[PDB]
């Protein structure tokens, strides 16, 4: 066949949250795993695949705050981790740093997928500052394996929800909006590996764009109206729950979506925006795609490395 095959892989229990939220919302082509040392937490996954690592190590009861335990774990029950990833040629592995499971884990499944061949991909968060300085620096040691073993990592620091949220919004729906970083990202590439585009963008370009590239940021807006393509950028690389900015940024696969009326010049203005905005010249992948069934709505896809 000529369609990759995407899956997404949570570990932990922010992870699994992750991967249960996006299947509540609706994911279709994409194969969801759900890796955990709690056996609680992967009994209440909605995930097609489930993985129970460190039974023996932990019960089933959890690796507690040890990145080794989860460590150990996942090196220990690889094997079935490798079976739940064999036929993905990319592969998103989402965790929450901090813990013993994701920081722990998470790693040994970003290199497991990277030596198969997997464009891999991690998005995981930091935890919020209120947790303390210990929870950071294991996050931070777990945020460098991670670097370390997948292709390219986006970081959503939890502190940013503070951000985008009134003193009102539930912490649900906060976390939801933490979670949209990873869905629509992966909706944004799958339509893209998907859809032939006036100006083509396969999966060799998200490759080019993703493959050993470190960090990334991953990034989708939508517009309507007069300025609608400029604006649709702007959203796209202004993300505030995004670590990395666009500055800096080295290398940039783009893609423009629109209806029939999407004209050459609010393309080249959207572009424009974005070669702009990284402050520096930077390598676009750059595609277009025409759905006829939208009308006055753009949606522009933008993924950043080379930072
Ligand atoms: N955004 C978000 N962050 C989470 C969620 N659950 C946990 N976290 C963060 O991830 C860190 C690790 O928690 P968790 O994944 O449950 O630990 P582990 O499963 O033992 O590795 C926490 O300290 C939180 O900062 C979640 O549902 N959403």
């Amino acid at each position: 066949s000529h369609m990759a095959t995407l899956k997404v892989i949570g570990v932990g229990g922010g992870g699994n949250n992750a991967v249960n939220r996006m299947i509540d919302h609706g994911m279709n082509n994409v194969e969801f795993i759900a890796i955990n040392t709690d056996g609680q937490a992967l009994n209440l996954s909605k995930a097609e695949s489930k993985i129970q690592i460190g039974e023996k190590l932990t019960r089933g009861l959890g690796a507690g705050a040890n990145p080794e335990i989860g460590k150990k774990a996942a090196e220990e029950s690889r094997e079935q981790i490798e079976d739940a990833i064999q036929g993905a040629d990319m592969v998103f592995v989402t965790s929450g740093m901090g813990g013993g499971t994701g920081t722990g884990a998470a790693p040994v499944v970003a290199k497991i997928a990277k030596e198969m061949g997997a464009l891999t991909v991690g998005v995981v968060t930091r935890p919020f500052s209120f947790e303390g300085r210990k929870r950071q620096t294991q996050a931070a040691a777990g945020v460098e394996a991670m670097k370390a073993a997948v292709d390219t990592l986006i970081v959503i620091p939890n502190d940013r929800l503070l951000d985008i949220v009134d003193k009102s919004t539930p912490m649900m729906e906060a976390f939801k909006e933490a979670d949209n970083v990873l869905r629509q990202g992966v909706q944004g590439i799958s339509d893209l590996i998907a859809v032939s585009g006036e100006v083509n963008l396969n999966f060799a370009d998200v490759k080019t764009i993703m493959s050993n590239q470190g960090s990334a940021l991953m990034g989708i807006g939508v517009s309507s109206g007069e300025n609608r393509a400029v604006e649709a950028a702007k959203k796209a690389i202004s993300s505030p729950l995004l670590e990395t900015s666009i500055v800096g940024a080295q290398g940039v696969l783009m893609n423009i979506t629109g209806g029939e009326s999407l004209s050459l010049f609010e393309a080249q203005e959207a572009a424009d925006i974005v070669q702009d905005a990284a402050d520096e010249d930077v390598n676009m992948i750059f595609g277009t795609v025409i759905n006829p069934e939208l009308q006055d709505e753009i949606v522009v896809t933008v993924i950043a490395t080379g930072f």
